[PDB]
């Protein structure tokens, strides 16, 4: 089976980078995330040409790469979505897990 990467890969096709530990999702199964396509989980970078590939913020399709990571209603949990569950009602969970600036994700 394809292995999970050392942790502290940077995410870094913007220029506001993030930093990705597959140790702290390890209860997250990794075709959550490695989402099937063609039916098959794909493992290939988000961003791959075809893949997550528009770098438009405000698009919406299944191309957009922040959408991909920050929105809401999407077929598989975005960064983001799943956060917001995690962090429920708590509102210090709520900032360094889903805060736009000064989180875990965005300094
Ligand atoms: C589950 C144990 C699991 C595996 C296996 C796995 C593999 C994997 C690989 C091989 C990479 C590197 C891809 C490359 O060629 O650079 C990688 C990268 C990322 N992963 Fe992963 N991954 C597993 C699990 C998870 C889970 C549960 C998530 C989502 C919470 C996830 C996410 C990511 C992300 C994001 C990256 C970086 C990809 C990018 O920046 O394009 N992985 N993973
Ligand atoms: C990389 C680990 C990675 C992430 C993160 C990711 C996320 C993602 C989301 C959140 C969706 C749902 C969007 C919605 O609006 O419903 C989604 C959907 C698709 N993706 Fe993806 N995706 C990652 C990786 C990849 C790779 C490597 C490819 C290209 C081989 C790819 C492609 C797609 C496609 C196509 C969709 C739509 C799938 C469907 O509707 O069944 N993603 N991804
Ligand atoms: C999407 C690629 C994605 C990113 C980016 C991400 C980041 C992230 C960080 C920075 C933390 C805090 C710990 C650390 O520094 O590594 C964190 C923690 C949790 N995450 Fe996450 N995460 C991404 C995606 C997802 C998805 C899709 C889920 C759920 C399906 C998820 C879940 C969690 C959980 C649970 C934690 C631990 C929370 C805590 O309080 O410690 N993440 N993630
Ligand atoms: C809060 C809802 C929030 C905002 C707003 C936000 C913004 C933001 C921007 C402007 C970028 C760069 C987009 C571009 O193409 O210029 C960006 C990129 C990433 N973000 Fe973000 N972000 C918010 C919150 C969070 C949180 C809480 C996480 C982690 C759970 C997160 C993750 C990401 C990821 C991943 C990227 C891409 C990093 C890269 O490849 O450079 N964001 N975000």
């Amino acid at each position: 089976a394809p292995k999970a990467p050392a942790d502290g890969l940077k995410m870094d096709k913007t220029k506001q980078p993030v930093v990705f530990n597959h140790s702290v999702h390890k209860a997250v199964k990794c075709g959550d995330c490695h989402h099937p396509v063609n039916g098959k989980e794909d493992y290939q970078k988000c961003a791959t040409a075809g893949c997550h590939d528009n770098m438009d913020k405000k698009d919406k399709s299944a191309k957009g790469y922040y959408h991909a990571m920050h929105d809401k209603g999407t077929k598989f949990k975005s960064c983001v979505g799943c956060h917001l569950e995690t962090a429920g009602a708590d509102a210090a969970k709520k900032k360094e897990l889903t805060g736009c600036k000064g989180s875990k994700c965005h300094s």
